[PDB]
């Protein structure tokens, strides 16, 4: 509801493309981010987005094509290269977006790394690489053997679900954070190492992959500090271990 926003108001969403060996290797990574900026006041049509970006990963920004592009990469400031003209009112504007794609096993958010081993033990354990993000409601879904019976659970991180239709193992959370990077999961069924792949991982953050946020919103007309809110989304398109 617009009750509910500030007249400036900007929806930052990210999503991920994902697909690893379960060697570890990244075969693919595709991060694709946008910020969409949405006024209900023409009070604020002629305002300058301040953009903090703090990272290092090599992510290739665009700005959109009314924005002064210069002004971006000199000051980090969104603002329309016709600095007399207004943001739309009511209409949603895509101002900045951007994108890395790459296979740097580094960038990786969440690394997986399932061991099967043979009356088939499953071990499998993920760890949090960017400290910076903070992963709920995680779920890594796994494949299983059918005409066999329900997995024997052993230790595990996290809780469950078997479904006995889609045969699968649903493995839920705990909450992912820098503080607790690391957990894991064994259990037993009989079956073969590629019954257990590919394992599909599915969450939602809401901080944004890309260290990039708007801190502050000015008035192109005297600088002047404007009121603002943010809705952040960092969410799974495919993020997959093969």
């Amino acid at each position: 509801s617009p009750i509910n926003m500030e007249s400036v108001h900007m929806k930052i969403e990210e999503k991920i493309t994902l697909t690893c060996g379960r060697d570890g290797g990244l075969q693919n990574m595709e991060l694709h981010g946008m910020i969409m900026l949405r006024i209900s006041d023409d009070k604020f049509g002629r305002i300058r987005l301040h953009v903090e970006n703090e990272d290092k990963k090599g992510v290739q920004l665009q700005t959109h094509p009314n924005v002064d592009k210069k002004l971006f990469t000199a000051e980090s400031l969104i603002g329309l290269k016709n600095p007399e003209k207004s943001f739309p009112v009511n209409s949603d504007v895509g101002v900045l977006k951007w994108r890395l794609q790459t296979t740097e096993e580094s960038f990786i958010p969440l690394t997986i790394n399932c061991w099967p081993s043979e009356g088939c033990d499953v071990n499998i354990e993920y760890e949090l690489q960017e400290d910076n993000l903070e992963l709920n409601d995680v779920v890594i879904t796994i494949p299983l053997p059918s005409g066999v019976g329900a997995p024997v659970i052993g230790e595990i991180d996290g809780e469950y679900r078997h479904d006995s239709r889609r045969n699968t193992l649903e493995w839920c959370l705990p909450v992912i954070d820098a503080k607790n990077k690391s957990g894991s999961l064994e259990f037993s069924i009989a079956g073969q190492p590629n019954d257990f792949f590919p394992v599909q991982v599915s969450f939602i953050s809401k901080k944004n992959y890309c260290n990039i946020q708007v801190t502050k919103v000015t008035q192109v007309d005297g600088n002047s500090p404007v009121r603002f809110s943010t809705e952040t989304t960092f969410l799974v398109d495919k993020y997959e271990i093969l």
